[PDB]
Order: structure tokens, then sequence, then C-alpha cells
């Protein structure tokens, strides 16, 4: 058994937005916008909902980029993260209870201060090539496996 969440990567021509996570898992962390997935709407929709929840932000289309799953030691689900990305967004990003966005060029990421796998994926995104990664965990810092691999479907 997996549980469905979203992350949400606005992605620009020279830009990418972040959000600090004030509350919650990854806490201190920047990260895409993003949540569980909820009973009674698509995993699309929540990918919306959390973006509007989070950032203020709508937008009008989501391109499924990746597929994400993590094992966390000792915790019984892993999590089925499904990853969008958009260039085109409506509004302007606003600090919620969970989120303080930001705007990064692409050569400042700050992978440092964001969970660490994202250094692995993150240049499949960033190549706009699809991908399909698996991270395993011991606590929040360390990966003891991980997989990744380029797809043509999603």
């Amino acid at each position: 058994a997996s549980r469905l969440y979203t992350l949400v990567l606005v992605l620009q021509p020279q830009r990418v937005l972040l959000g600090m996570k004030k509350r919650g898992f990854g806490a201190g962390r920047w990260n895409g916008f993003g949540g569980k997935v909820q009973e009674g709407e698509t995993i699309e929709d929540g990918a919306r909902r959390e973006l509007q929840e989070e950032s203020g932000l709508t937008v009008d289309a989501l391109h499924k980029v990746g597929q994400i799953v993590f094992e966390f030691v000792g915790e019984p689900e892993l999590m089925d993260v499904h990853v969008f990305c958009t260039d085109s967004i409506q509004g302007t990003p606003v600090e919620s209870d969970e989120m303080r966005p930001c705007w990064f060029q692409l050569d400042q990421i700050p992978f440092k201060d964001m969970w660490p796998d994202d250094s692995y994926w993150f240049p499949l995104l960033l190549q706009k090539k699809k991908f399909h990664g698996y991270f395993k965990f011991q606590g929040q810092d360390t990966i003891l496996d991980y997989t990744l691999r380029e797809v043509d479907t999603v």
C-alpha cells in the first residue's frame, strides 16, 4: 500500500518557484507545492488544490513530469508522489500558513536546504525529461537506496 501525493513545480524559462515549508513534514526545506490527495478529487485536482492553498496560485494546464515513490524506514505506507509542472501561472504567489514562496534562478536552486532526493531528479525536470524515481530514506537526511530512470509515459 501507498498513499497518493502531489508535487507541483512552476518552472519558467529562467526561474523556478519553490516554497519554504513552515510546519509539518519537511518543515524548514524548500520544495514544490503539494500534499495528500483527498477522497473525491483526482490527482491533478489535488495538485491544483494544493498549489492554490499553499501559494494562492491557479494554473491553466498541469503537465505530468514524474512519479517518485518514497519509502521511509519503519513507516508502513509508501508515498506515491505524482510530480507536475507548469510554466503558465495565474496570480502572484503569496505566503500561506504552510509555505513561503520564492523564485529561484535555475543555477541557484538551493539543493542543500531541499530534500536530498531533489539533487538527483531535478536535473531531469529541468531538461524536460519524464522520469520514475524511488528513494528509501532513513529519517529525513539519509538516502539508503534509490532508483531513477527516464520514461516515455509517466
